[PDB]
């Protein structure tokens, strides 16, 4: 399709899921050829993987001394609307977690696009390859459609849950929010993060227990934020990626190892 910016100045504030700091944005619109990038204290910030500089609970972006936390989930909704030029200003050290979930910002940029005089240049996958970490396992092949499989081994009540994202389908993961399990919080704490996570932003499990009253949103509510979350890795390409995906019990790390691998391969 065409190359896609925003109609007009577009505002989103909020808590910080890592940083607990209240943090505002401002996503500007931009010509074609400009790319998605971010920007803070006078400095720009391209989303791509040569930025990231934090892969642990979050996927972050630094440059010139001036750091993003949390850039996942607003790439994420970006790629799936296929908005390939804005400038986001951030007024603060993260992106705003929101409800845990891309609902809100999906809602605002969607009803609020402009298409361009460009088609989009997509970064195609050519050939099929295989990133692996310690049982942990990420796969792309080619395929004309954006497909994306995340397959969990959840050691609570979950078990196994496998759930797939195909083109058309981005209401169906967009809702899915960010989640932890009980006894890894205390951890996420000590390791300086999750300061801004609480019921009302992250979907809370223990290993028989649901701790948000309002329960899960999907019963696979996990594996589709997962699926989102990847999405969102995959930004960092550069461009809207084309090819079909199989993530077993990925994360960010191996995300973005799979993409520096890809981005290698076409040079
Ligand atoms: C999802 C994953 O891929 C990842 N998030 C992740 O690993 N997090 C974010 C949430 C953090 C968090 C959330 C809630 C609480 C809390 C709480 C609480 C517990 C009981 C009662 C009241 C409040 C603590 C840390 C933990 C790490 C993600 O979405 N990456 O994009
Ligand atoms: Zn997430
Ligand atoms: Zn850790």
């Amino acid at each position: 399709g065409l190359e896609k910016t925003v109609k007009e100045k577009l505002s989103f504030e909020g808590v910080g899921i890592h940083t607990g700091e209240y943090s505002k944005l401002i996503i500007h619109p931009e010509k074609e050829g400009t790319g998605i990038r971010f920007f803070k204290n006078g400095v720009y910030i391209p989303a791509r993987h040569e930025f990231v500089v934090h892969t642990n609970h979050s996927t972050d972006l630094g440059f010139k001394g001036q750091r993003i936390k949390t850039v996942e989930h607003i790439l994420s909704v970006l790629h799936l609307l296929e908005i390939t030029n804005v400038t986001i200003e951030v007024i603060g050290n993260e992106i705003p977690i929101l409800d845990g979930s891309g609902w809100e910002f999906y809602e605002a940029i969607r009803k609020n696009i402009l298409n361009q005089n460009r088609e989009i240049d997509y970064f195609v996958v050519e050939e099929p390859i295989i990133v692996e970490d310690e049982g942990r396992l990420i796969k792309a092949e080619p395929s004309d459609t954006l497909e994306v499989t995340y397959e969990g081994e959840f050691k609570n009540f979950l078990g196994r849950q496998k759930f797939t994202f195909v083109e058309g389908n981005e209401e169906e993961i967009v809702l899915a929010r960010t989640f932890a399990f009980d006894w890894e919080i205390e951890h996420i704490k000590k390791v300086g993060l999750g300061k801004g996570g609480s019921l009302k932003n992250t979907l809370v499990l223990g290993k028989d227990k649901v701790y948000n009253p309002e329960g899960l949103r999907y019963e696979n509510e996990p594996v589709r934020h997962k699926v989102f979350d990847l999405i969102g890795d995959l930004y960092l390409l550069g461009s809207p990626v084309k090819g079909k995906f199989y993530s077993f019990r990925g994360g960010h790390s191996l995300n973005v190892k799979l993409v520096k691998e890809l981005a290698k391969k076409q040079k």
